[PDB]
């Protein structure tokens, strides 16, 4: 149940206004409830008592009262943990990917970020009893490497249809930072008429490198970043989804907006190790794994 | 004793006047008397005759002449000092968390601000013979980072019912600066039918950094964030409980009465210093984050 | 479909403007709408204005919405595979030079950066259906190591004319890094008029070391060689040719994403050679052998 936004036109907002909200990028009623006073209004040809007209009425069917600990608990046992592929991997998330929240993996190159990013949009689609999704699965790519034989592989692990994975998976490559961010507008409003369980940008941080390169510019970049970490919790909060970045290390924007960091490094062979870095309930341990042609799985010494 | 508003229309106020004063956020005689002149004329329904009427009865019951040290020394004596379940954070504390102010605790990502938010909100259930403050816990997320499960995990540490401490904890997610602030006018009404003792804002300082983003609106997210500073004074006041806020690193300057600072150690291990403080002195102290919580560090 | 730049003047741009776009390297209509805000706007005589107007209208020509997963796998089996000479080679590269990306081949000295190129160099003019191209080949040299005699033996072993193969094979020899940097200048002319399927540099990274020599200088290269290697993705991505550029490890950071493939070549006994694949998205991390005959590069045969 996430409201859809032609519930606030119900309640006594004219139909017109609510196409400029769809087109401004607000598509549920958990959005304008998300907003401030100040998002209705920078809207063009909405007036401040317009804006007041969608406040009052979208807290009337998205309650923001106080809640018992003890309900808000079980509100986390109905957060769906979608599989990574390997046992000794799913452990150590509890479970798996929390969907709702922002997942940063960060590491050096060739450590295989790119690739848990392949194996979990392909999970995402398993069904729910065996640690899957029942969703679609989105990927942003910036760096070229996105291959659907990949995903493939994966879909026959599991016993999928590939065709059918192929079928929901979305993709699309940004070619700068302004388009990066320009692309989370069409993904909230494919995200209503279906649903999606994950969110992949691959790289999330290699095209703020390339375009700001100057040091006058520095402040520039920082605010695109973070305007575009904003939308995505926005995202995660309002369908409920997985989010999964990616980040290339050799920083302090992608403190906040994640909230499971997770840090990989390369181990003997094909065999990788990866530890929890900043987590509000995971503790701090390890776990190995390694990059088969099957996906992610388990060590296998 | 603070004073009780309904005291106030037994002095000469009409009931239904004092409705209003309820609605705007106050509920006690002292802070009625804690308000100026021109804070009740900019309250809907009240004029100027209205307001002199009310400040000049609680000056009855709230006398605001010059008492002696000593006197004022008993009234501290009176203090709740929630504990934080480390002996060397609460030594380094004079006896732990401060009820009726404002703490504030700064520090980097992944340091521990949290962490503390969580262990306090179930330490502050435990009696207060026993370290706590015998009251119920508030807490206000902004990160998306509060989990029951860790509540749990302390609770079953100190021998508490786990179902009874989630009962008794309050929980609400912030949107945005507004419904920030909007969410202390629910507070303050749950604080009247129940006594709680611990008010969590987690993070206070997150939503006003994504909402005002620009440089021309910099002076209007600082008006925001004052008047804001005020209500959580006013509260602890009011109601006598902890305020703990969380900022990730000058307005709070002077609203905050003492300022923690956090860094990482080796490990899971954790240190905390005091910043600005008038009752404690420049210490340090270590302590780490164990699955029961906030305990001693233990190489 | 790459839609060539001639067809965003029909939208409403004139010709005139069009024409500096062609000088600073955009030669389609993907290519303006591949590049920011910043890259337009810096060009002499275009103003913020004229830019808007660019990147408005080549979004409607080149749509840069989401897509279904199986679209983009059609996408990449319209990618053309050069042979490399060697069936065991073939095999590890997944059926051969991806074109449209770029291709580094890491290795000691004497090991055979150079011979694979030669061969390449004759493998692109080969039919699509025999494994090739059909498009003419573009070899930048850096160290003198250019040997045409090399390229008529390997057009024997085809059976192809040796005078017709050497006619539609570009060779240029760079003798720095501002000579290596302008020819890709009229690279980029050259490949409109005629159809191109290879490009060759050799080496691309022996310029900026020999230059560029002092401490100093460190950051100044690293500017050069980045503003280098985004020149030749773009042209890969432009004209969906295959670039292999050749690199000596005694590599760099700044050619991590840049390139897609990576090969590591190291020495076996006699004249066979081992290759191994380093970073890739889709080939798994195997090893080949091959050797290097008088054909070309061939299969180890013991
Ligand atoms: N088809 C495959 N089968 C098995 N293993 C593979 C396959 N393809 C790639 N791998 C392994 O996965 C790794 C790929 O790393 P990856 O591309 O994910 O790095 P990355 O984190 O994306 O770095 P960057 O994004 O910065 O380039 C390689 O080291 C390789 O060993
Ligand atoms: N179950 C557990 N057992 C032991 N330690 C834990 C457990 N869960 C979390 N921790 C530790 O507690 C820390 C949590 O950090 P925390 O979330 O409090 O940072 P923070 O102050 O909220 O930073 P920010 O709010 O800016 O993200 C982690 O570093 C982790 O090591
Ligand atoms: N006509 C030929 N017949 C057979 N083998 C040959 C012939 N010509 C050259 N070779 C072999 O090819 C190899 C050439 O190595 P090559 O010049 O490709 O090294 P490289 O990778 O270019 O090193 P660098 O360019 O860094 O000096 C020689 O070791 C030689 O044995
Ligand atoms: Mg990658
Ligand atoms: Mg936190
Ligand atoms: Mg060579």
């Amino acid at each position: 149940g996430p409201q859809p936004i032609s519930r606030l036109e119900q309640c006594g907002i004219n139909a017109n206004d609510v196409k400029k909200l769809e087109e401004a990028g607000f598509h549920t009623v958990e959005a304008v409830a998300y907003a401030p006073k100040k998002e209705l209004i920078n809207i063009k040809g909405i007036s401040e008592a317009k804006a007041d007209k969608i406040l009052a009425e979208a807290a009337k069917l998205v309650p923001m009262g106080f809640t018992t600990a003890t309900e808000f608990h079980q509100r986390r046992s109905e957060i769906i943990q979608i599989t990574t592929g390997s046992k000794e991997l799913d452990k150590l998330l509890q479970g798996g990917i929390e969907t709702g929240s922002i997942t940063e993996m960060f590491g050096e190159f060739r450590t295989g970020k790119t690739q848990i990013c392949h194996t979990l949009a392909v999970t995402c689609q398993l069904p729910i009893d065996r640690g899957g999704g029942e969703g679609k699965a989105m990927y942003i790519d910036t760096e070229g490497t996105f291959r659907p034989e990949r995903l493939l592989a994966v879909a026959e692990r599991y016993g999928l249809s590939g065709s059918d994975v192929l079928d929901n998976v979305a993709y699309a490559r940004a070619f700068n930072t302004d388009h990066q961010t320009q692309l989370l507008y069409q993904a909230s409003a494919m995200m209503v008429e279906s649903r999606y369980a994950l969110l992949i940008v691959d790289s999330a941080t290699a095209l703020y490198r390339t375009d700001y390169s100057g040091r006058g510019e520095l402040s520039a970049r920082q605010m695109h970043l973070a305007r575009f970490l904003r939308m995505l919790l926005r995202l995660a909060d309002e369908f409920g989804v997985a989010v999964v970045i990616t980040n290339q290390v050799v920083g302090n924007i992608i403190a906040h907006a994640s909230t499971t960091r997770l840090y990989l490094r390369k181990g003997r062979g094909e065999t990788r190790i990866c530890k929890i870095y900043d987590s509000p309930c995971l503790p701090e341990a390890e776990a190995m794994f390694a990059i088969n042609a099957d996906g992610v799985g388990d060590a296998k010494d």
